[PDB]
């Protein structure tokens, strides 16, 4: 792609901007963070102030905020229609909103405890949960409809994360007890399980490429899964005191972002670390590409939502 910023570019970038002021500043932070994938400069935001925000990153306006969580919110996804948005929290309930309504249509209750993680499926129109209740649930987004609900009795532990497949036939769901289990959805099974992480898985993230799955646990690792071969061919260890909370590959599958402890960006076909920053004070919980990769984007229990770029 002649437009994807390549890393000698990408080297270069620095915070170009901080916003402290989308979510309230007696309830501190940034808990969860999205792009659009139609326009990366809408920006939609998860707070520890229970509240969801659609920013725009060009005329730096909020455009939503939108209230009804009644715990803070720690998942967001912001579905490529640009109108639609959807959330989750430790409430256990995932809301779907209109942005230009700022309303919520649906509120999913899928679990019975905090819901962990939140994925949209490729078709746009399903909504993937995780959950401490240790269940993982495919529901409706127009109805707002539980269509099927799903355990692993063997394993039987609290899911701590939900990613789809991009192709949109499997997913992985992280556990508590190290595992990635991966599910097939049409039969609702659970085909393989990724085993090596020591304690909770933390995050996970598939590839734009279809092959490479990128997994991190309190073991301060990202492990690199090549699905082809079930195999975990490379392992990024950082130091025991860091924390990975939030993994994605760029667009392209060129790039790998990490961040928690602090930002860390990767390029993929060397393993070769290309930006690092460390601007946020306390807890990174979110990190972005713009598309192109043309700008990075992390948000912060410090409050901020920063940009990097040239
Ligand atoms: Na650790
Ligand atoms: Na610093």
């Amino acid at each position: 792609p002649e437009e994807l910023v390549k890393p000698e570019e990408l080297s270069k970038y620095r915070q170009v901007a901080s916003h402290v002021g989308l979510h309230s500043a007696s309830i501190p932070g940034i808990l969860a963070l999205d792009l659009c994938p139609s326009d990366t400069n809408k920006i939609l935001t998860g707070g520890a102030d229970k509240n969801v925000v659609v920013f725009d990153k060009s005329s730096e306006q909020i455009l939503a905020t939108l209230k009804g969580h009644t715990k803070k919110v720690t998942s967001v996804v912001f579905h490529p229609s640009q109108d639609l948005v959807f959330s989750a929290s430790p409430d256990a309930t995932i809301r779907i909103w209109s942005v230009p309504n700022a309303s919520c249509v649906q509120v999913v209750r899928a679990h019975e405890s905090a819901v962990t993680g939140l994925s949209l499926h490729a078709t746009g129109d399903y909504l993937l949960s995780s959950s401490d209740d240790q269940y993982w649930a495919f529901s409706d987004i127009q109805t707002g409809r539980v269509l099927t609900k799903v355990t692993d009795e063997t394993s039987g532990c609290s899911l701590t994360c939900a990613q789809f497949h991009p192709d949109g036939l499997i997913f992985g769901t992280g556990t508590m007890d190290s595992q990635i289990k991966i599910w097939d959805l049409k039969e609702r099974t659970n085909v393989a399980n990724f085993p090596g992480h020591s304690g909770p898985i933390t995050s996970i993230a598939f590839s734009e490429n279809g092959y490479y799955l990128a997994t991190a646990a309190d073991d301060s690792s990202v492990k690199l899964w090549d699905l082809r071969k079930l195999k975990n061919f490379k392992t990024l260890q950082l130091d025991n005191n860091f924390e990975v909370k939030s993994l994605i590959f760029d667009q392209s599958g060129t790039y790998l972002a990490l961040g928690g402890t602090d930002v860390q960006i990767y390029i993929c076909k060397q393993w070769t670390e290309i930006l690092h920053f460390t601007e946020h004070s306390g807890l990174t919980t979110g990190v972005a590409f713009g598309h192109h990769a043309k700008f990075i984007a992390s948000t912060g229990m410090d409050r901020s939502l920063k940009f990097y770029s040239l």
